[PDB]
């Protein structure tokens, strides 16, 4: 029987690449999405065409709220209902936008940024553990200690996610569930970012003066879920081409 | 005119010590509290007896909710109402209890632990800056954030988020001349719930003296960070832990 | 043509497993050693029996001295002499013993700082100057911020090795040379260490209550030298079973 | 009776400001220097004019060598000769120049850079501890994880110094000796640096767009040796105006 993985925010960009690469490795996949329904269903079609009965979708808002615990239970449930098991959880989904200290209300910003980046990962981890080569991989940020100007809530969420990776590694080790992170620097640049700013970020990266492909990020996720990482838990692997080493 | 400080969770223990030492240095203080009304009022009485009209109390629940931004704005408002200015914010209030992964609901646990330790400090920082000398903010962190207590995931997540706020806020508020720093205890005043046997277990782990930090020793680090001797220090988190975080399992 | 690797301290234990795993992956290997001549020759014999003309030995003392730079240049030379190329350097050799603050101290400094830091630096210099998929892997220590009592000089050396890893990753990026680290917690325990003390350490590891095999450490080295880690540089991967996360 | 402090590299710049503030606080001081004899003697003259026989000078090369242990012993010896006691050690003296990976020989660069920044502090720590509000303060570097291009040996030394700070804090705690660090970002910029290049660094600092005065660095040292830091050991306080927080 093939193992099964849940990947949050898997319809596009890095989540999509992780889902595809896990599928190619032999996993059956739950494609979670929020708004990108067409992309999600298109991915499931592609993967099922490759191997029958190996991909499904699950929609959920991962903003923090009174119903989030139930929403996270249902995402994990969807893996069990379709595939009868859940071996891997990849916390990839993420809100990312500025929240200056000095449109959306501040309480909504808190809910979205801390919800997607930290609280949802915690609730999904809870549900994943309770329902049991098991492992969880959290998508972190290599630049968390040199944060983007005016992104305090996003940065707080990513710091919180490091805490979860370590706390969960410690607590779930007795159950044989490993918990690790992968920390991109710059990978697929945000859709809205202008071409001039995109070029400025590329020119800062020591290794090749370009961004990581989504596949290069997925390669690190594949390593951490594999048998070659069976003693690795609580580790966060930077995949940033030396960007975080570069001073102001 | 004397400067003014807000200290959250100041009715007892480390918060009280910070409030007292700030007062003794020359600050007027807002003593924020949640449930400890009698203690807060008693402290304000003691400080006002030393110097008239230099201490007030301010009640607020810092659990996460849609009104938390309003509550945080109001704590800063209260400092301006009493003293006409607000120079120092100390984020000390904290919920602390285990939340195992495997009669509070998980929603409540998230709201209290992430609210008190991270979101409230963020909203108080927003309101503090929005209203703006020697201005600074001090966040009470945790020296053991990378070697966390078993089954304290949400608390640990909160304190990690607080490190992020400290760095992010230091970067962003530097242009306004507001410094943002942290003080990170190891073991200080042990919980009142904890039994004496278990307290001794923790004391025995500390390289420097085999004892916990007094509240005053923690307050000493806060006073340094707010002082003129720390004018170029921002984004720094000073451990005050007697070497505890250096000890392997 | 097969690529070539230098592994320092490769006669025994973790170094041996790295050399063997690199060889199985297809590398030709220089097996460096200091005192373990018989074990080093035996390894080279076994690898050459598998694939003729794919292994040689190279003896060198890596204690700090005024001739250490020449010794390190000669190790890199030996790879080129044998195989006409040098693609991978693994800095594994290490002196490990206590040096209480309260053998001469000159010797202790020369051995502990030389093997763990200065020799890696000089080998990195020689490797770079002689220059695809080029990279360097440094054997670090996951417990570097929770040090063993009375091991100041060892700890200083391993801290220095982190600094080298980061500094060299930055400077050598424009030459396409990646520089990374693998940081064991407890793996193969010291030969001198008593059985009660070994059991004490094993019981502290969250993930399985046992030390890592030398093979589990080699697995992370292999990941870092591979095409799956092409955007990874300046990264140190802990392989410690969660040991570094455990408070006193 | 008044306490006594040894400050290495105390003739000029940051070391001088530290010696002055320690003296103003009530300490008697050993002013250590290497080449700057005129400045050292003139500083002692100034302090002795304030309070009779409260300052002495002590010359020593802190480059790594066979005689360095003896030399460090004699620096501590000189404090006891002059003042009958040694309460505080400040490791401030430092070599700082580039050492690219691709007329000094490399062995000499190793000796100077690793000697001044790491090995000498270690030997002075040994001698200080052996001879016993006692504390040691090590001058570190806030930018140690975002290092200057082509400064590998300097960076390795400063990393090693973090290792010493932590290892010695642990080991010397039972004797009541605290061991901490102060980590400037940019303070007094090097004399050899051109004013255009100095201006570029100043413009990078979030808090005030300028470098730290030597006195601001001295302020953190005074805090760490005071009674207001009695429970603080193994801590490194950045004094960098937010510089280490700024991405590339
Ligand atoms: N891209 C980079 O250079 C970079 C750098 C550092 C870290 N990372 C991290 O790597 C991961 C992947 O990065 P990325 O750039 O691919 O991410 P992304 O495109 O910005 O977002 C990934 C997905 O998150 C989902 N999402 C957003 N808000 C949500 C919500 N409220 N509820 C549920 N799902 C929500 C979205 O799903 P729908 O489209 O279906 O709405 C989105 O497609 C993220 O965790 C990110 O923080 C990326
Ligand atoms: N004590 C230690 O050994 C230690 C170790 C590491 C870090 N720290 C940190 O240092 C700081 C002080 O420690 P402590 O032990 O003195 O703290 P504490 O007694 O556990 O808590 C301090 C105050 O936080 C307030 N608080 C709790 N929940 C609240 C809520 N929902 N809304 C508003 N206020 C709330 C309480 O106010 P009321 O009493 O008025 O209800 C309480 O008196 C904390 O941030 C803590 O995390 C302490
Ligand atoms: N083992 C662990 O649990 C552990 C934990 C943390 C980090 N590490 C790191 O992982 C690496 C491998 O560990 P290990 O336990 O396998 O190492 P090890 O057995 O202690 O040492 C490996 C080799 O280093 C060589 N060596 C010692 N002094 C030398 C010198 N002066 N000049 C040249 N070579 C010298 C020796 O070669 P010869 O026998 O030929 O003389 C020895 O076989 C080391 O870097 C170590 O620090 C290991
Ligand atoms: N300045 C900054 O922006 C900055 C930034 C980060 C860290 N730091 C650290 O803070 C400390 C003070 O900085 P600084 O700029 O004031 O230092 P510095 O001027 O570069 O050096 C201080 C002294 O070190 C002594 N020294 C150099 N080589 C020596 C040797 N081989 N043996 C004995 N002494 C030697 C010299 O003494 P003589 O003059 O008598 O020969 C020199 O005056 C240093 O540890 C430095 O690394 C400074
Ligand atoms: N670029 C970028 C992103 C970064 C980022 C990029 C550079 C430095 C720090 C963060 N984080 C992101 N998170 C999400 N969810 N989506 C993104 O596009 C990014
Ligand atoms: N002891 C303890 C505490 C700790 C703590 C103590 C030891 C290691 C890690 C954390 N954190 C606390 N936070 C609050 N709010 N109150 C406490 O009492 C503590
Ligand atoms: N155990 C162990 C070792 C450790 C070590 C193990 C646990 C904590 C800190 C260090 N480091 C070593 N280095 C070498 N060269 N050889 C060893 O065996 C070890
Ligand atoms: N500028 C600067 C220095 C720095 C430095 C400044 C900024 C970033 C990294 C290092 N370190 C120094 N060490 C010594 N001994 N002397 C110096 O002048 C500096």
């Amino acid at each position: 029987e093939a193992p099964a993985a849940v990947v949050t925010g898997a319809a596009k960009r890095i989540g999509r690449a992780i889902a595809v690469k896990l599928h190619q490795t032999g996993y059956r996949v739950v494609i979670h999405y929020h708004n990108s329904a067409e992309a999600a269903v298109s991915l499931a079609d592609e993967l099922n065409k490759e191997r029958s009965n190996t991909a499904v979708v699950c929609q959920a808002d991962l903003t923090n709220s009174n119903v989030l615990p139930a929403s996270c239970e249902e995402i994990i449930n969807s893996c069990f209902r379709a595939f009868g098991r859940c071996d891997v959880l990849v916390n990839n989904a993420s809100a990312f936008y500025p929240t200056p200290l000095v449109g959306k209300t501040v309480e909504t910003q808190v809910a979205e940024l801390i919800g997607t980046n930290a609280i949802a990962p915690f609730l999904l981890t809870m549900s994943f553990a309770q329902r049991q080569n098991l492992s969880i991989v959290n998508l972190c940020d290599a630049m968390v200690d040199q944060p983007c100007m005016a992104f305090s809530l996003y940065n707080m969420g990513k710091h919180a996610l490091v805490g979860l990776t370590q706390s969960a590694a410690l607590e779930l080790a007795p159950y044989g569930i490993r918990v690790n992170g992968v920390a991109p620097g710059v990978s697929l640049l945000p859709v809205a970012m202008g071409e001039e700013e995109k070029d400025k970020w590329r020119r800062k990266v020591p290794l090749g003066r370009r961004e990581a492909s989504a596949e290069q990020i997925a390669d690190a996720v594949i390593f951490l879920v594999s048998g070659s990482a069976q003693y690795i838990t609580g580790s966060i692997i930077k995949v940033d081409g030396g960007l975080s080493l570069v001073h102001a």
